[PDB]
């Protein structure tokens, strides 16, 4: 099963229609090549010579099947036919064969007729190769045709919970991310909650009240996937349509918009007048806070099957430590993204380092959870547990969620386990956060599970929203928040 096919760089035609001829919505690499050519054929049939497919990316959600496809193109300009030239060993049929917008099909259609016409005369294996001669100066294509002739999921567990948690408020935010593996999640700063819908809708809510204070549509679905960050009175959101938006907290009006190299899936991190983004084409990118202009850009590298991403960095004194596939951490200085050191920690993909302090903590799908030297890249120690979802380092420990919705407290020193909870196995769980000294996380069936940190046992268990959970629970300013797949945003209170 595949969840989505995307096209990035497509401004002439709308995405859903070029796709519509794709034979790939179906439940495999062999055919994608077939459809990359439908993609081309389609542009070359509309005079878009000098059209290019830069990158093709196959992704797979953490739940072990929800294949994602992204086709990064760079759309050419329009070119008309300047004329036709017919050359080669025809050589006396040169008059019978020789007798608008550039149509790649028509050309190839032409080819076949030239290839077939000689076929009537017994030329069984003649080969023609027609190259478009282009001048970008006046945007026209001259077609030249040389020719050679033929020779002739585990259940819930029971829980005795005191406390009883309880929802303080709920406010709708469109149709949410749905099953689309997003990273979108609320954010709070100075008392307003900023959440968004994958379609484009963005809302700002009273934290204490839960009531809109401004709403805006950023649409052509925006396809928001990375967010929501907040810093310096801005609201940074990245979309799968390769666009990063910065909004004023006050009116929710677009401060700036930046074209990015690819799908901005990661949460944007704002340290030091910057916004670091990780794109699905393995691009780490920095842009100014005020104008959103690209300062530097680094190609991390990427494989054929991958995350659904992307590792969002940490800032450690003018370094960005970022992971992502290939499956190795990359620490780059901030102006201008010069590789210092790259250490492999290893489907080898990766997720957000924590730095506390001079030591980097990484996790990758499959093995493994690493602790690293910030300044040199050494591995101080390791494990064989991972997931592509985040992990907090409160105190001298590490509370993670494992590949299989396992839960673990491990020391900061050793990743010697203290405890493990495993009754939520394969329940498709969120990232872990502490709220009032208790570890809280949600799952695809809607509950939020409050686990204590001394032992591993559920102190509480609740049902908030049948639609399910997938995105980070956000705990800040004594307020816990989480947003569902349906889009509904919640503020829980004990």
């Amino acid at each position: 099963e595949i969840q989505q096919i995307n096209i990035v760089g497509n401004h002439a035609f709308t995405t859903d229609e070029l796709i519509s001829h794709f034979q790939l919505r179906d439940e495999q690499k062999q055919k994608l090549a077939g459809d990359l050519e439908t993609l081309r054929s389609y542009y070359l049939d509309r005079g878009y010579a000098r059209f290019n497919i830069d990158s093709t990316q196959v992704s797979l959600t953490p739940d072990k099947k929800g294949i994602y496809v992204t086709v990064n193109i760079t759309e050419g300009d329009q070119y008309k036919l300047s004329g036709v030239e017919v050359s080669g060993n025809l050589a006396g049929h040169s008059a019978e064969i020789e007798q608008e917008l550039y149509n790649g099909t028509k050309v190839t259609k032409m080819e076949d007729d030239i290839k077939k016409l000689l076929g009537r005369y017994g030329y069984a294996y003649p080969r023609v190769q027609s190259m478009p001669e282009i001048n970008d100066a006046d945007k026209t294509v001259k077609l030249r045709v040389n020719v050679d002739a033929g020779n002739r999921m585990s259940p819930l567990p029971t829980v005795e919970n005191q406390f009883t948690p309880t929802t303080a408020w709920s406010t709708s935010v469109g149709s949410g991310i749905g099953n689309f593996y997003s990273n979108l999640h609320p954010a709070l700063a100075d008392n307003v909650v900023y959440a968004a819908d994958r379609a484009g809708l963005v809302k700002a809510l009273n934290a204490d009240d839960g009531k809109e204070i401004w709403s805006v549509s950023l649409a052509e679905p925006a396809l928001l996937s990375g967010g929501v960050t907040v810093s310096g009175g801005h609201v940074y959101i990245g979309s799968e349509k390769a666009q990063v938006y910065a909004l004023n907290t006050s009116d929710g009006t677009v401060a700036w918009q930046t074209k990015v190299a690819g799908e901005a899936l990661s949460r944007p991190v704002v340290s030091d007048g910057l916004v670091l983004i990780h794109t699905s084409n393995g691009q780490l990118q920095a842009l100014n806070e005020a104008d959103g202009a690209v300062k530097w850009t680094v190609n991390l590298d990427m494989p054929s099957l991958s995350l659904r991403g992307e590792s969002a960095p940490t800032t450690a004194f003018g370094a960005a430590v970022v992971g992502g596939d290939n499956g190795r951490v990359s620490a780059v200085l901030m102006e201008q993204g010069q590789m210092i050191w790259q250490q492999r920690i290893s489907s080898d993909v990766d997720t957000t380092p924590v730095v506390v302090n001079g030591v980097v903590f990484a996790l990758a799908y499959n093995g493994n959870l690493t602790a690293l030297d910030l300044r040199s890249g050494q591995i101080m120690w390791k494990r064989e547990l991972g997931s592509v979802n985040d992990f907090i380092v409160d105190g001298n420990r590490i509370y993670l969620v494992d590949q299989n919705d396992r839960v673990m407290a491990l020391t900061i020193d050793g990743g010697v386990t203290l405890w493990t909870q495993s009754d939520l196995l394969h329940r498709l769980l969120t990232s872990p956060v502490l709220y009032n000294g208790n570890l809280v996380v949600g799952d695809s069936e809607g509950y939020l599970h409050w686990i204590n940190v001394e032992d591993g046992r559920f102190v509480a268990q609740q049902k908030v929203d049948s639609s399910g959970f997938q995105t980070e629970p956000v705990a800040a300013d004594g307020k816990l928040l989480i947003q569902a797949k349906d889009g509904t945003v919640y503020s829980i209170t004990r």
